[PDB]
């Protein structure tokens, strides 16, 4: 049960393409998730998508997005070592506990909106936002996952453009799915449903949904800023951040675009511990400035917890 500096612990998910395992980084003692991809079993276009996802993961550094720590490549197998979100998916938490009170849904939703807006700053569109892709860490903080690697709960989140044959590429697609996510957080149910796809599509294209009796007028006013049939009439996430419901109980701390902190490759506390482990100062610096995502860089990132 061993890959690089990691002790393979248990299986968190399985497939024909990839196996996600829980693991312990031996040097630091931290638990991580490791996606193990047999590249020989991939189709013609699947490896291009996996490589695109790796590229996106390397650039995203947000407290509410699953952080990548290491990439290990061999001819046949690709290993992606990422952050482990102990409390599973928001989807399962909603099934287990029911709807969140607006105060609890607000805490989660401010983190989700911050994360998706931060992706949009770097021209990254998720296109598959759903409760299944929103994970929860040990402190119940949101951790967004899946930027390329299928539709078990995907159709209820699809923007009307999918069913109209129109383009499905802009950030406005994510703005629609975020309205569906807000709806499930506060109701435990989906705004657009059906028995088959024909029934789902009719409801999505009509754009009408039930307002549950307990929903506040402030919450419904916010939902109407996301669930707009015309993609060109949907507001940006930067504009939506200024909404009243978003900031109830955050009168000081208004939600605004995330400002990524500047890189710190010379932390003396971590550099000293790494030198004691056997790494050299030059090994540490070259790995960090080159953004290598190798075992040295991974140890520096893992030591930041
Ligand atoms: C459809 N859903 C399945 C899971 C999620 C996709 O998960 C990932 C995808 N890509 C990478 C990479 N590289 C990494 C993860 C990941 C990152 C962190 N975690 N914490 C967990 N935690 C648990 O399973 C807890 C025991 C319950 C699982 C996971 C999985 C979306």
């Amino acid at each position: 049960p061993h890959i690089g500096n990691y002790r393979l612990l248990k299986t968190l998910g399985k497939g024909n393409f990839a196996v996600v395992k829980l693991a312990r980084h031996i040097l630091t003692g931290k638990e991580v998730a490791i996606k193990i991809i047999d590249k020989t079993q991939l189709n013609s276009s699947s490896l291009q998508k996996i490589f695109r996802e790796v590229r996106i993961m390397k650039v995203l550094n947000h407290p509410n997005i699953i952080k990548l720590f290491e990439v290990i490549e061999t001819e046949k197998t690709l290993y992606l070592v990422t952050e482990y979100a102990k409390n599973g998916e928001v989807f399962d938490y909603l099934v287990a506990h029911g709807r969140m009170k607006e105060k609890e849904a607000r805490a989660k939703f401010r983190q989700i909106v911050s994360a998706v807006q931060y992706c949009h700053q770097k021209f990254i569109v998720h296109r598959d936002l759903k409760a299944e892709n929103l994970l929860l860490d040990a402190d119940m903080n949101i951790k967004i996952a899946d930027f390329g690697f299928t539709f078990c709960g995907s159709p209820p989140y699809a923007a009307p453009e999918l069913f109209q044959g129109k383009k499905y590429d802009g950030p406005e697609v994510d703005v629609w799915s975020l309205g569906v996510i807000l709806y499930t957080l506060v109701s435990g149910s989906l705004p657009f449903d059906g028995q088959n796809l024909k029934e789902l599509r009719e409801r999505v294209l009509r754009g009408k949904y039930r307002i549950p009796f307990y929903m506040s007028t402030d919450c419904e006013n916010l939902l109407k800023k996301f669930l707009i049939l015309n993609p060109s009439k949907r507001g940006t996430l930067e504009q939506i951040m200024k909404d009243r419901w978003m900031n109830v109980g955050h009168e000081d701390d208004e939600l605004k675009p995330y400002v990524e902190p500047l890189p710190d490759y010379k932390d003396p506390r971590r550099t000293e511990l790494m030198v004691s482990m056997g790494y050299t100062r030059e090994e540490i610096q070259d790995s960090l400035v080159g953004q290598r995502y190798n075992e040295v860089m991974a140890t520096y990132l893992l030591l930041g917890y």
